Order: C-alpha cells, then structure tokens, then sequence
C-alpha cells in the first residue's frame, strides 16, 4: 500500500508470524528489497539483521563501522558506537537511513541520514553514504532529536516526526530534494502527556483511509523486566494534528488509546513500526523476554483495523 515502505506480493494475513533466529531488537524498523527482508535497529554502528521470508532471521552486520565525525560536535560526551532508533523509506530509488545519536536521559541529540541506492550488500553499489545531521537538540531546547519516523502525505510531501520527553512528539516538513528540513521550517508539536517527566517518545505515522494514525510509546524502556513501555494511538484527518485518541482526548494532554501494554511474559511492548501490503498490515516493536532476563526481542504480528478504522491486534 505505501510506496515508501514496499513490501511486494506478500500478503501479512496468511503467514506465519512465529519468528526464529537472531531476534535480538530494540526500536526495530523493517524494508524489503526484492525477496529479501531487512531490520534495522538500536546498537553499535546501527545493527542490521535480513531474512528471506520475514520470519526467520540473522544478523546481517551493521551501518556505520567507524562513527562520524561530526557526531561530536553535537553529543560530544558520548564514549561508545550504539546509534539508536533507525528509520527506514525508500524514495525514487534511494533508501533512506534516519538515526538518532544521543546518550541516555539527556538532550544533547541529533538525528542523522544515511543513504543507499540499495539495501543488499552483494550488489557492488551497495554504500552507506553519510550524509550528515538532519535536526538536533541542545541542553537549550525543549525537545529531544531522537527517534525520527518519516512519512509521506497525501500530496506526496515528506515530514519528519521524533522525539523523547522534554515537550514530546515534534513533526517538521521535509523538502524532498533534500529529505532535511528547510533551515527556515517550523518545528510543531504534536503529542505529549503534558506533565512531567513526559514520558512519550517513538513516534511512527501512517495514512489510512482518509485519516493519519500517530503511533507512540508510552513510559518506560529499557528497564528490563521492570520495563513499562506500551504502544499507544491517535488519529487526525491533517497531518499536522490535532491528533485525538478513541475517547477524544487530545494526544497534546496525554491522549491515546493502549494498543498493546504487553502481559506476563512479554514485557514493556514499545517502540513499533507500522506496515502495510495490499490490504493486510503488520505491528513490529520489541518487547522485554521475561524468561531471558529482559533481554530485548523483535515482534512482528498482524495488524487488524475495525469499522470505524482503529487499529487492533488479534488474540
Ligand atoms: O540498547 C538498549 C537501549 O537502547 C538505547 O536507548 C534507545 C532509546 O530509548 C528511548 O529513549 C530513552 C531515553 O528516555 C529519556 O531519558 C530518560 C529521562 O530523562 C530525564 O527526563 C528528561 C527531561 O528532563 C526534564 O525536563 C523532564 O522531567 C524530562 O522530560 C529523566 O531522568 C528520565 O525520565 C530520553 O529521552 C532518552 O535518552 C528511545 O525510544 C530510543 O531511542 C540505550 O542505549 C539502551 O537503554
Ligand atoms: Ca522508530
């Protein structure tokens, strides 16, 4: 169905979802290329794993071998190579890698872009080419530049979502020639619990059947087994808001309706992408393993949507 996440013939609803191998994840995004499958996620150089069929996987390297330089004229206390919260699209026959580069609990952030005229490391034009920062936060803004998600709108106009507590959700077009904002662009905010400390972050938008959905996480990652992440929903016929949740509650004052708040065994649901092929369509996020002490792990499920259009997952 989208152009910019293209998954071919497959069709979510008649397959398997049981997945195998290296599942590994944190703040997953998913491509497809040809008959091939790729995740990008959270960690060193920003890690890549591939799968033939979407359901068994392996790890597949990673982005960046060597850190850029100029990541440290923006996150100049950060010690170690984890890139976090890649975003994957593709765009007249160029992949677009988004990453944030931060360290934890702080503001010091910004966003970067890779690109690649192709995702499949056997083809000789395979290059992930830096192409340097796209927006950044200093300890002097009210927003974090982490967690970017791109989407495309109805006209064909690209915008660019992130954010992590401070104010929350931020969108901001895109110029498509360069997939960066104009210098001159206004940064909006479009989703917040509206106390402190805030915890919204991870935003993800999708357009379906006339409406814009705005998928975020809600409370805390990263904590293992104690983790509360959930993944939370808004919708708005305008891309720019004001997104409002099932009760019409304004996601600016801590609106959205719980689509998954994880169970006893698998913790702190969060951070999720949304795809979409013909008309099926996929919830990806990771989630804490309870009985491997927490450890991070990829989730792919199918993704329903009711009568009045809101998404759900099945039982
Ligand atoms: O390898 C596993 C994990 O991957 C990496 O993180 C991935 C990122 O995790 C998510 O963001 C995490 C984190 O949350 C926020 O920090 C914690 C809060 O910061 C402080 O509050 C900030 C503001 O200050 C006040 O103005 C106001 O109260 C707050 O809004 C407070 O101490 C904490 O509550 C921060 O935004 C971000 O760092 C993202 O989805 C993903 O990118 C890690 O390496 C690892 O854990
Ligand atoms: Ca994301």
């Amino acid at each position: 169905m989208v152009h910019f996440h293209p998954f071919g013939g497959v069709n979510f609803y008649e397959m398997d979802w049981s997945l195998k191998g290296d599942l590994w994840a944190h703040d997953p995004v998913i491509a497809k290329e040809g008959s091939r499958w790729y995740v990008f996620h959270t960690g060193s150089g920003i890690q890549i794993k591939t799968s033939e069929d979407g359901v068994h996987w392996e790890n597949m390297g990673w982005v960046f071998p060597s850190l850029p330089d100029w990541y440290k004229q923006y996150v100049p206390e950060k010690d170690e190579d984890h890139l976090w919260a890649p975003d994957i699209c593709f765009y007249n026959g160029i992949y677009y890698l988004y990453y944030s580069v931060s360290t934890f609990g702080k503001n010091t952030s910004v966003i970067g872009l890779a690109t690649n005229q192709t995702l499949d490391p056997r083809d000789p034009d395979y290059e992930w080419k830096d192409m340097g920062p796209v927006i950044h936060s200093t300890a002097s803004d009210n927003y974090n530049a982490i967690d970017p998600n791109v989407v495309f709108d109805q006209e064909g106009q690209p915008w660019l979502s992130f954010g992590s507590f401070w104010s929350g959700i931020q969108l901001i077009q895109l110029d498509t020639e360069t997939m960066k904002p104009a210098a001159q662009a206004e940064l909006l905010t479009i989703a917040s619990r509206g106390e402190e400390p805030n915890a919204i972050a991870a935003p993800f938008i999708v357009c379906r059947n006339g409406y814009y959905y705005l998928f975020v996480s809600f409370d805390f990652c990263c904590r293992g087994i104690e983790s509360t992440y959930k993944i939370a929903v808004g919708r708005s016929k305008d891309i720019t808001g004001p997104y409002v949740d099932k009760n019409g509650v304004s996601m600016m004052q801590g609106g959205g309706t719980i689509l998954d708040e994880g169970n006893d065994r698998w913790i702190g649901p969060g951070h999720c992408a949304v795809y979409f092929s013909g008309v099926s369509a996929i919830l990806v996020n990771h989630a804490y393993d309870a009985l491997k002490n927490g450890e991070p792990t990829l989730q792919i499920r199918p993704l329903y949507w009711d009568d009045e259009g809101w998404p759900y997952l099945s039982v």
